[PDB]
């Protein structure tokens, strides 16, 4: 039953949360096995990495819990007071602009939103925190002439610093996955600067590289900030590439700016033409990589991160509408929808065909040219390299499953989600037979049985994985009124007329 699954997911969240609160409260990094923790900044000041990333999940569960509503409420209060009284972003330390924007700025914005629409807590606490952090992060856009930011920035001084490696090139997805956050902040503050700075990165990216014509909208993962030109690098929908595509569509869903939908469409058709393929022997659809330009060979290697594509494609085709209604709209893309189901199925198979029921960090699909020390899936559709056997509690597959269920209403997706939730429960638990001490942790190896545990709980286990599994089992969730940032922090769809009155419009074109 949905309500029961709800109780179980809330239970898992609380088991992880109670343990974290008891042993690593206020710390950025936490290891459940040994109950150890530390902060990321050299000076040891906290960034709120886990707390801020988890607040909105607490609010969502508080809103529908029937067994622990009171506990969730108290924890929201605990988190809010800490964010208001302890957390301080005036830190003399360099932080990754992308991660801090999607997790911290995004989490504060979604906490504000949910605090607002759910009337729980004090939304002002989160908004004020978001404005201050947003200002510290925004200084990154002043470093280059192109407007493309360097990878890191000092939260106290505002000094920017290039990527230590890759010849100093920035990761393409890292500066193209900041738009939802800064645009929503612009909307809440009426401050156009946030919007202008974040939209600026696209023109040099598209124009200086002849992106549409030469690359069919597919981006190499590295781009030099000073020139805006791509560096010799792999073209993949995995890490450093993935969210560039995500935010093209999501900006359109959030602000109604059609230019981004058009760009998204171009990239999607390019993806279908150069990266799409099917595995043997189940003919599972998968997106491959091109390490040597579009004219090079196609690699069947696929990061689990690519699995977010199921939900993205479904979202872009339906615009949040249940297919019943979407199928009759002019904007509905039959191709995107069929592929969304296909990719979600493939990603589910990465769990179903896994010895532990959990998909590893990276897999290599069987393209008929898999000819050593690799592990073969149950059906043989993919292999797992010895070095990619870990599982970091990633959400991308349950993410897509959630979208597919709410848009299609096909109960099969809830069955898939339940199986995966069960696999996480049984294969990542520590002190599995004691509800009072049970916790969940990452795996150094999810292929060997019993699985081998790693002493680390990712903030996204709480911010994303458990959140999406939870939403999957909510009977009511209108995907036309919300747009999730890349760390699963929900922002409301913005009113076009209000954006216009605030002079928040597309400041460039192509
Ligand atoms: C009802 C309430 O508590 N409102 C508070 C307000 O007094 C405070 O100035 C602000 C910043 O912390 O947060 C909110
Ligand atoms: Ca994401």
């Amino acid at each position: 039953g949905a309500g029961e699954m709800r109780d179980r997911i809330e239970s898992m969240f609380l088991e992880s949360w109670r343990d974290y609160s008891k042993h690593g409260w206020g710390y950025d990094v936490y290891g459940p096995i040994e109950h150890t923790s530390h902060n990321m900044p050299r000076g040891n000041q906290p960034l709120g990495w886990i707390i801020v990333d988890s607040v909105d999940t607490l609010m969502l569960m508080y809103n529908s819990s029937t067994l622990y509503k009171s506990e969730f409420e108290a924890e929201i209060q605990r988190s809010e007071h800490w964010i208001n009284d302890v957390l301080d972003f005036d830190i003399d330390a360099e932080v990754n602009v992308f991660e801090t924007t999607i997790r911290m700025l995004g989490g504060l914005l979604s906490a504000y939103h949910l605090s607002d629409v759910l009337e729980v807590g004090n939304k002002t606490v989160y908004l004020n925190k978001a404005i201050d952090l947003g200002d510290r992060l925004a200084l990154a856009f002043l470093s280059t002439q192109t407007g493309i930011p360097y990878s890191s920035i000092n939260l106290h001084s505002g000094q920017a610093v290039k990527n230590h490696a890759d010849g100093g090139a920035s990761s393409t997805a890292e500066f193209t996955t900041l738009q939802m956050e800064f645009k929503y902040l612009a909307y809440l503050t009426g401050n156009r600067t946030y919007w202008e700075l974040v939209e600026r990165v696209y023109e040099p990216l598209y124009k200086n590289n002849d992106l549409l014509n030469t690359y069919d909208g597919l981006v190499p993962i590295y781009t030099f900030p000073d020139t805006g030109k791509f560096g010799a690098s792999t073209i993949r929908f995995g890490s450093r590439g993935d969210s560039f595509y995500e935010y093209l569509l999501k900006q359109y869903l959030l602000t109604h700016e059609t230019l981004y939908y058009d760009l998204y469409r171009k990239s999607m058709e390019g993806m279908k033409k150069h990266l799409l393929a099917q595995s043997k022997p189940s003919s599972l659809w998968y997106i491959g990589e091109r390490e040597q330009g579009l004219h090079g060979q196609l690699s069947p290697k696929m990061d689990h991160l690519v699995c977010f594509m199921g939900g993205l494609l479904a979202s872009g085709s339906t615009e949040g509408l249940s297919i019943h209604e979407a199928r009759r709209r002019p904007f509905f893309s039959k191709s995107d929808w069929d592929l969304a189901k296909g990719i979600t199925d493939t990603c589910y198979q990465m769990y179903k065909q896994s010895s532990s029921g959990l998909a590893p960090e990276i897999v290599v699909f069987n393209d008929g040219n898999i000819k050593d020390g690799w592990w073969r899936s149950s059906v043989g559709d993919f292999f797992v390299k010895p070095l990619d056997r870990h599982n970091l509690q990633r959400p991308e597959t349950v993410e897509s499953i959630m979208f597919m269920y709410h848009l299609s209403h096909d109960h099969k997706y809830r069955e898939w989600g339940a199986e995966i939730a069960t696999s996480f429960f049984e294969n990542t638990c520590v002190d599995c037979n004691d509800p009072k001490l049970r916790r969940f942790t990452s795996l150094s190896d999810c292929i060997t049985l019993p699985t081998k545990k790693s002493n680390n709980m990712e903030s996204f286990w709480l911010a994303e994985t458990l959140k999406y599994l939870y939403i999957l089992f909510l009977d009511e969730f209108d995907l036309t009124k919300v747009v999730f940032n890349t760390e699963a922090h929900p922002f409301p769809v913005l009113d076009e007329e209000i954006l216009k009155s605030q002079s928040l419009t597309t400041g460039w074109s192509l």
